[PDB]
């Protein structure tokens, strides 16, 4: 498998037919633990998970109608890292539905602690969709889907999928 970098997925207008790297290619053992998200104009926990083939790469979210008139959401992550210093962590994070590219959220990590857990909170601002995907997406739940592509220095080292029902 090919080195990826940032602008190899940029510019993506798909969700990918694969995963792009392997699990060995998380060299830094990065380990994500925990994560939440805070609606930040009502301050609820819209949801919220502790870690206990697509070998847990994948995940299935089951969101309400409200979640697409969402403005903003704050995300809580923490995540354990290996021996290796991790310098330049940044997660771009595509959505599409039906193959249409929704919004692609760019995040840069703060410093991140070499053999430790590390919290950090992202601030997603989501786009104002129209009336019409709001009803399709309500619709057909499982069709919306992203990829989130994970680097460090450049290099990617993860990539995880999902698919979201707002039904």
């Amino acid at each position: 498998k090919q080195p990826i970098g940032p602008e190899d997925v940029l510019g993506l207008q798909r969700i990918t037919g694969d995963y792009l790297c392997s699990p060995e290619e998380n060299i830094y053992k990065i380990d994500f633990v925990r994560f939440k998200i805070r609606d930040m104009d009502s301050g609820t926990v819209l949801f919220e998970i502790k870690k206990p083939p697509n070998a847990g790469r994948f995940v299935r979210y089951q969101f309400t109608p409200a979640f697409l008139r969402l403005r903003q959401v704050g995300a809580t992550v923490e995540f354990t890292v290996g021996d290796k210093p991790v310098n330049n962590f940044r997660m771009i994070e595509r959505h599409y539905f039906r193959n249409q590219l929704l919004k692609s959220f760019d995040f840069h990590f703060g410093f991140c602690i070499p053999s430790s857990k590390n919290t950090c909170e992202h601030i997603y601002d989501f786009p104002p969709l129209s009336e019409e995907l709001i009803s399709e997406m309500i619709r057909h739940p499982y069709e919306t889907q992203s990829d989130s592509f994970y680097f460090v220095d450049d290099r990617l080292v993860m990539h995880n999928k999902a698919d979201y029902s707002y039904s």
